[PDB]
């Protein structure tokens, strides 16, 4: 924890951390109480609230929703091929989850009572910091002391926990999560290309193109054993997209030496 605070001269901004191992107890991190806007990185909480509904009986993966044209924003791939038609609920949160799919996380939002309806999950599983307020793109937005789409390190870290290795979701939708992360396509160049050699790595990203880069990760060793957890966020820096990705990148040599 003292090289996360060299690391966050580089950035330029606000560098949060949190590297969990659940099993051990063992915790390194950087400012992993302070809050930092979510972005993208709000779309596995989202993931998890369809997966917990589902699980109730209350909503089903196979169930499909229109897509129309006023759905579709920009940087959704997947959901622009369905204009006039529908999508299933799997389908939708595969999109949101491995390519960042915008328009498929505001179709998602209303099938668990919005980001009041995530907020209101988050806190029933023990995620008291976490507040989701608005869909996309607005959510990108972010100011100190507005805790609206925010998170904090410990707190994603948390919710990595309790949705991926924990009991809230059942062992198919947890496994079914992990597995989306684990195909994420938009983390090539961020903590999976500093991230040490014998690790599964599954991570979710986000971004607002100017500042803000995030990236939240399960570390599953490929010998067996616990995994880790790590969140990362930074906000404000200097930097530019490549400029971040490269200390999301160095965020993972640090927690790959802490293995």
């Amino acid at each position: 924890d003292a090289d996360f605070a060299t690391l966050e001269k580089t950035s330029g901004g606000r560098l949060g951390v949190c590297l969990w191992h659940p099993a051990s107890g063992a915790r390194y991190g950087h400012r992993m109480d302070e809050r930092f806007p979510m972005c993208s990185t709000v779309k596995f909480p989202l993931a998890a609230a369809i997966l917990h509904r589902v699980d109730a009986g209350k909503l089903s993966l196979d169930q499909r929703v229109a897509v129309r044209q006023g759905d579709i924003i920009s940087h959704s791939p997947f959901t622009e091929r369905h204009v006039g038609k529908d999508m299933t609920v799997r389908d939708l949160c595969r999109a949101t989850l491995i390519i960042s799919d915008n328009a498929a996380a505001n179709l998602l939002l209303p099938l668990i009572d919005g980001p009041a309806g995530l907020t209101a999950f988050l806190q029933a599983q023990g995620d008291r910091i976490t507040v989701s307020a608005r869909n996309q793109p607005e959510l990108n937005h972010f100011a100190p002391g507005d805790p609206r789409d925010t998170t904090s390190p410990a707190a994603m870290a948390g919710n990595l926990q309790r949705f991926l290795l924990g009991d809230v979701l059942s062992p198919a939708s947890r496994q079914q999560l992990a597995d989306w992360l684990i195909d994420n396509q938009t983390g090539d160049a961020r903590l999976r290309a500093g991230l040490p050699q014998g690790w599964r790595v599954g991570d979710k990203t986000g971004s607002n193109g100017q500042d803000t880069s995030n990236d939240i990760a399960a570390l599953w060793p490929l010998a067996g054993g616990a995994p880790w957890l790590l969140s990362c966020y930074l906000q404000g820096s200097a930097l530019d997209d490549d400029g971040r990705d490269g200390i999301l990148r160095q965020v993972g040599e640090l927690a790959g030496a802490r293995l």
